[PDB]
């Protein structure tokens, strides 16, 4: 047929026809491929595939530690095989889940902080059963993770998937996120990215405080239930007010950002089974906030105002005012986080560390799935070592898959 | 167990327990939306044994009308309908029958003062309609006709009757033209606060929130049984009157206006057993509706505060009767403004006097006249009006214009 291609700035969509007349087509540049998503269900994962997946995992698990528990290996193997063939699905040992989350992170080809893969905290919420109960696990998480600026990587694993109609899901893109409202005067306030998701919350009776930085409410769904709106306790949301170390007028911009980068809506797959709810977090890398969040035309879009107050030639592309501005916004972010004693890493050190990660990774297990397109910082790419490193992107297991935005695939009352 | 009482001002709800200790002698009279005045949903057609006598009764009403009855046709029609009823289930009215139906249903509406005009009505037959887009057109034809560039004309457009009860035509709007109400960011409320919930609805169905004080809401229509199709009204069709006082030049500074067309949308016409859940109709405004209710209710535009202020009255002293003074001026503003721009309207006094004449004609004629004193007495200057001093009985006849459960409460989502 054809291939759908989207421009994340315009939202403009294109359909490729020409690719057919191809030679005797890397999807690479595509953002949400079906090859990285793990969709809904109605029937539990059929045995023939669930079984070999599970066994693979357990052989991986028992393969890790020095001096293998040879007997326990077969014992666990046998036990699991029977455990599966009998009830259908199967439960992981706590220790196993730990290993899974760390390995799944180790296998996230679009993450640069993977050198930190072994340093993770797991919150076993597998026995959770209600939204009010989820909310509490989430708060425990945010709080643990925030740690008063000294950010700590953690993940909270909710009950696995059973049949398909009994899914635990966080509807948010990430734990903390600012609201975005299309205003009457034709304009747009706050984070333009979370526009649809914000309207959604408004529909579910959320109180729109109409601001640039209004933390979005938590939308959660347990077992198979309809989503429950939970306003996040403000004392839990640590923020950093943006201010330049030389441009005192920068503070006048009234900028700030949340210290916690916790991905919400992703799915953890392991040994065949999948957990559709498992928010996790690490810490920020300057460019994320400075370049992406602040400068994207699709997001906060500040660049022009920053180049303007900087005295640069805003009307001449060739002047490179954008390169000048953005760099200043980056130092602002790094500076502000640095000052208010909140963890963050610059793209340079981040890259240098990822490079050392790879060396350890190849020397260790033989490879390292990497998505060049993603791993190369959004600014000063070639100044970065990763830009000069060839790399292969490939899905392994366990893994963190994306998933169909819940509000689309859902049975209401 | 107990009775629910609502205060339409604060919107507060109360539960009456005491009424049980009542006597061996409980007027609901004060209640706005009783069940006795409503006619809800369905799942099955009208059981024949009922449908039949109602139909015959109706046909007997009709033919019993004309001077020198068409006895043969009377019998024939009875016979034909009886037949049609047993053959189809439901039955269809001769156009002239509908005409008579709508005029009587109006004539039987106890809460209307304009009823002396009961015989001067225009009926638009949209019974053969089948799509929302098609409704929309009939509606525009209606609005256009009614408006008549100021010389307002009373009319009603009758859509398809009820079949089973899951195949109903319904206008979700209170009335044809109606300003929107938005609960704004700064905690305030712009526009008509009465149309707040309904606005959000239009918003949810992807309506473009124009965020103003006078934004004419979109027609939310539903055909056969299919979901509501949102249709915005053509601004050229919506005639309005900008409010301005004949002496207080500062009154126009208030930026006030109001639509010229009072067309009730969501009511139901019952006749000879059948029922049309969609049949918008209109008369013309009566000053006090806009001047007192629309402009002065706490739950509506609520202007009284500043109309008094700008008039210079002692706004913080109830006993100064400033509210009495202010309102009266708002009323003349409205009457003046309508009169000025050649848009039909009637002051409450002349209206009441004419209604008194209506009764005299009505009793002498048929023997009664259903009246809801609570509704018929103007919201201001009650006793100055003849109707205040008039005792009246409030009873439901047939045909009739019943209220009906707000459709968004009882609807299917495919
Ligand atoms: C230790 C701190 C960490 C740093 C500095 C780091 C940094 C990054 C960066 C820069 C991105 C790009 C985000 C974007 O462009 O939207 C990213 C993506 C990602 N990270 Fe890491 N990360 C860290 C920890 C983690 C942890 C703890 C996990 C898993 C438990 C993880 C899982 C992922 C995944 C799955 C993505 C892909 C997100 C997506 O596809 O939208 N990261 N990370
Ligand atoms: C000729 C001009 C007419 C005038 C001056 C008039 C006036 C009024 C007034 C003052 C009310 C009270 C409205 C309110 O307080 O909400 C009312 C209610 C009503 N009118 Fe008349 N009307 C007229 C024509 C009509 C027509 C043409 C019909 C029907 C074909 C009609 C049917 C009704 C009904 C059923 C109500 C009750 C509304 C409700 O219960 O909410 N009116 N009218
Ligand atoms: C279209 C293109 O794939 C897309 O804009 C990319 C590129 N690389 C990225 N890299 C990271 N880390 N994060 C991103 O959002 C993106 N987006
Ligand atoms: C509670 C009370 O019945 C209610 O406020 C009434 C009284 N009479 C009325 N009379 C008219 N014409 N219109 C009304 O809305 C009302 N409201
Ligand atoms: N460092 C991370 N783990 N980031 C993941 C999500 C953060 C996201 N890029 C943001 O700017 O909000
Ligand atoms: N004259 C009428 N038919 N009025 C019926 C509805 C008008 C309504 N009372 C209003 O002020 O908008």
């Amino acid at each position: 047929q054809y291939v759908r291609i989207k421009n994340w700035g315009s939202g403009e969509i294109l359909h490729d026809t020409l690719h057919h007349k191809a030679t005797s087509s890397c999807l690479g540049s595509i953002m949400n491929p079906k090859s990285l998503t793990r969709g809904p269900r109605d029937k539990p994962t059929p045995l023939e595939e669930l079984l070999p997946h599970a066994i693979e995992f357990i052989n991986q698990y028992y393969g890790s530690f020095k001096e293998a528990k040879i007997e326990e290996h077969l014992a666990r193997l046998e036990a699991v095989t029977k455990e599966i063939e009998t009830t259908g699905t199967y439960q992981l040992t706590l220790d196993e889940l730990i290993f899974a989350t760390k390995m799944a992170w180790r296998n996230a080809p679009r993450c640069i902080g993977r050198i930190q893969w072994s340093n993770l905290q797991v919150f076993d919420a597998r026995n959770c059963s209600t939204a009010q109960e989820m909310f509490q696990h989430i708060c425990r998480h945010i709080l643990y993770a925030t740690n008063n600026g000294n950010i700590r990587s953690a993940i909270t694993v909710f009950p696995q998937r059973s049949d398909g109609k009994h899914d635990f899901r966080l509807w948010n893109s990430q734990l903390i996120r600012y609201a975005g409202y299309q205003m009457p005067d034709g304009t747009i306030r706050g984070d333009a990215a979370t526009l649809e998701f914000t309207q959604l919350c408004i529909d579910l009776g959320w109180k729109p405080r109409y601001g640039r930085f209004d933390v979005l409410p938590l939308v959660l769904q347990a077992d198979g239930q309809d989503p429950e709106v939970f306003e996040i306790p403000p004392d839990l949301v640590l923020e950093v007010t943006m201010e330049h170390p030389k441009y005192e007028w920068f503070q006048e911009l009234g900028l700030k950002w949340y210290a916690l980068p916790a991905v919400a809506n992703m799915l953890l797959e392991v040994g065949g089974l999948e957990f559709p709810a498992c928010p996790f977090n690490g810490w920020y890398m300057g460019t994320e906030i400075g370049v992406r969040d602040f400068c994207d035309t699709q997001r906060y879009n500040i660049l022009e105002e920053v180049g303007r107050r900087m005295g640069l030639e805003t009307h001449t592309l060739a002047s490179l005012w954008k390169d000048r501005a953005v760099t200043e916004i980056n130092v602002a972010v790094l500076h502000s986080f640095q000052k208010q004693n909140v963890t963050i890493m610059d793209h340079h050190t981040a890259s240098e560390s990822f490079m050392k990660h790879m060396q350890n990774e190849y020397r260790a297990r033989g490879g390292c799935p990497a998505d060049w397109i993603w791993l190369v910082p959004p600014v000063s790419g070639s100044i970065t070592p990763v830009f000069h490193q060839e790399m292969l992107n490939y899905v392994l297991s366990p893994f963190y898959y994306y998933q169909i935005e819940p509000w689309k695939t859902h049975i209401w009352q």
